[PDB]
């Protein structure tokens, strides 16, 4: 009745650590009944490492909590693949990233931001890189009582905002802001540990003489930003200047040097000179320019918006029994974004074709089994499936 | 007796402007007597633009001082080439860059540097890019009397230094440094205009609580530096931290991940964490790592040193009369650095060979004239010459 096919398939990235570990559930379907092997995505199946990686039974692969010295990347940092084979052929579950992590002494800091009296400011905390993948700001705090809770950009008209990305965006800064500390507070997506920051940053108001001019730090002059659909985000324009600058957001028209001012609304709001947006629609992608200006000078910052969607792969049809030397209607239905390239293969073996519809005009005996599209990309991947019954 | 050959040849880059303009002297040698054409280095000779470019007579090409609206890049920003041809063939003078510039309202600024009490600091002045090629710092000044003169790195043991590159390097910063202004003072290599800076920067001492850690701004974490032989320069390591950090300079061994601490001497001195060096010898080139450390944390900065020399090209020999179907001893003598690629050609026409010794094993009639090596690179170029008399 059935060739193979995936019911319980492993959501791509899967992370964990010593002091908790993990194990990975892949079970397949068919009506002989698909034998789940676990392999590296490089063809070869996985063995058994005493004290860490070990082939369980009940549709999974267990990574024991491990002595912090039993970490070895060959095990704890690899791409695995549920192999799903029967007598009609085999299929490979999409890239599943094992990432065991040694819990280690982390802590975020809150620096001083140095500001020209009257300008706005954006404080990040910082979260060292190694944990940065699983430690994210969830609060801010005054030395004077106040809390600044994250949001999906609910309110807009006000001195304080926590950006979608967890920085605290002060709309303007009087000197009356230099007596008061701020600490940030991440939380661990794995352990669950809420913890404050080793230090707390003070605001340094610097009163200006006469005038100054707007300019920007190199790592603020060229920004790249990725967000997912229907989620909220913000575009930044980090400039200072006395007197205070005017920020002008324009979107470019695709593949031109002509541009088009960013219209503001209930969806698109600017707390100058930052853009803050909800419902991250897919047209939103593209390139943006922020143009900042005062009586003394000007400046600008390009920014590249890449809104992303949940991509997919499915063939058309999932089962085609042919006739001995026929066509091959092997299209694949879709939605999602971005695709960095779709792939093809048959029975655990990569073939070579890399386009929408697969077709081998003259069928064969060794030309039947399971064929799968692979809609990859840089930070993810989805998969499809098709079997070739015969006449 | 002679084929062509260059006596008065035009030193590569040559710059000037409206309100002064220029004109370019190329005269050639031989004993018929080489006719100096002026061409674009793209084969085609240059004509006569009323009011700007104009073929003079007495071995030159005059670029009249021009109304600021008579600038047109097709004239005032191109590569020209004295063509030197007789009856024995032609030669092309090396790339000579015409750069007419519209004098325009320039002015440099001196910013505040924000410093953790006790740390060192480096102030640059912000000579905008357009003039930056011809406006360079030649002084620094206190609001309190003092002058900080440039040097080739004479003294070392002291709080203040002007780096080879005209930044003022304060060795350390007490809070007693926040009442006092500094202005810098460039001078124009063309006009001759000494002028101060639109504004003058104050030192902002920030007293630390407990501790902090050393870290670095992205545009300081990966440095590239070029200097010429026998001149003086400095390697930078821009890090702050309380308590105050230790900076450790190491040179790498070429093409390894192993390294070797930078030894200090009369030549190589460190005002931590900066290196400051005179007599820029050619071994000096290479990669360097600065390693900075305190009880709270660490950090590092790679740096790439490319000491340069005055390259040259000369063939071996400058005249060879052959025999009808002979070898070709066309080697080229040398010193200099770096070469981005040597070139070859014959009689104003590029041929295709790009290596040390030219040779066409079977000579011909249309295979005699002048042959020239072209030892180019990115910010310069030198040239060679050879003629083929016959039997
Ligand atoms: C072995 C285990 O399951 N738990 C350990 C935990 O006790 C420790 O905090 C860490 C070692 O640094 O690694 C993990
Ligand atoms: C920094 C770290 O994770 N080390 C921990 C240590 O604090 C603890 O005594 C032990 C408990 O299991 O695990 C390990
Ligand atoms: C890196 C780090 O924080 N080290 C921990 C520390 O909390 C403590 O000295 C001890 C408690 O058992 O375990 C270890
Ligand atoms: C001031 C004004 O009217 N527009 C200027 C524009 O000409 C320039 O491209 C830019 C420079 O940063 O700043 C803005
Ligand atoms: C035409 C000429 O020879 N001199 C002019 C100078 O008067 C002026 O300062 C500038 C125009 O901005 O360009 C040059
Ligand atoms: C900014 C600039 O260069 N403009 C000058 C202007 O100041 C002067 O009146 C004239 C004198 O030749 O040339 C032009
Ligand atoms: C750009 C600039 O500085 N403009 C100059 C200014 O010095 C003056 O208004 C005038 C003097 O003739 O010429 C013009
Ligand atoms: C502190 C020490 O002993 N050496 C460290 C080294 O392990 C590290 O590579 C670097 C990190 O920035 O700082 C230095």
């Amino acid at each position: 009745q059935k060739g193979p096919v995936f019911l319980k398939e492993p959501t791509n990235r899967i992370d964990f650590s010593n002091s908790t570990g993990a194990e990975i559930e892949c079970k397949a379907s068919g009506n002989p009944m698909p034998e789940i092997i676990w392999i590296r995505s490089d063809g070869t199946a996985v063995g058994d490492v005493p004290g860490l990686r070990q082939i369980s039974s009940d549709g999974k692969l267990v990574f024991p909590p491990f002595r912090a010295e039993d970490y070895r990347q060959e095990v704890h940092a690899q791409v695995y693949a549920c192999l799903a084979r029967n007598q009609f052929g085999s299929i490979i579950s999409r890239d599943v990233h094992v990432r065991a992590v040694v819990i280690q002494s982390y802590e975020s800091e809150a620096d001083n931001e140095y500001v020209i009296r009257g300008n706005s400011v954006v404080m990040k905390c910082e979260i060292p890189s190694y944990v940065a993948d699983f430690v994210f700001v969830d609060l801010w705090l005054d030395s004077e009582g106040r809390n600044y809770y994250p949001n999906n950009a609910a309110e807009t008209d006000g001195k304080y905002l926590v950006l979608p990305s967890g920085e605290l965006h002060i709309r303007e800064v009087g000197p009356e802001d230099g007596y008061k500390s701020y600490q940030c507070r991440t939380k661990h997506r794995l352990t669950g540990e809420t913890r404050l920051s080793a230090t707390k940053g003070r605001l340094v108001i610097t009163e200006p003489v006469g005038s100054v001019r707007p300019k920007v730090n190199p790592q603020d002059k060229h920004q790249f930003i990725d967000v997912e659909l229907a989620s909220s985000y913000s575009l930044l324009c980090m400039a200072q200047s006395y007197p205070t600058p005017s920020f002008r957001w324009y979107k470019f028209i695709e593949g031109t040097t002509r541009k088009q001012a960013v219209v503001l609304n209930d969806r698109v709001k600017q707390v100058s000179g930052t853009l803050i947006i909800k419902d991250a629609v897919v047209e939103d992608s593209g390139k943006y320019l922020c143009v900042v200006n005062n009586s003394v000078g000007g400046e600008s910052v390009e920014t590249v918006l890449t809104v992303t969607a949940p991509l997919s792969a499915k063939i058309d049809p999932p089962t085609q029994t042919v006739d001995f030397g026929r066509p091959a209607v092997f299209t694949c239905q879709y939605t999602g974004n971005p695709i960095k390239t779709v792939s093809w293969m048959k029975d655990g073996k990569a073939i070579g074709h890399s386009e929408s519809v697969l077709r081998i005009e003259s069928v064969k005996k060794e030309d039947k089994g399971m064929y799968q599209c692979f809609v990859r990309n840089d930070r993810e991947s989805a998969e499809a499936s098709a079997e070739l019954k015969l006449g």
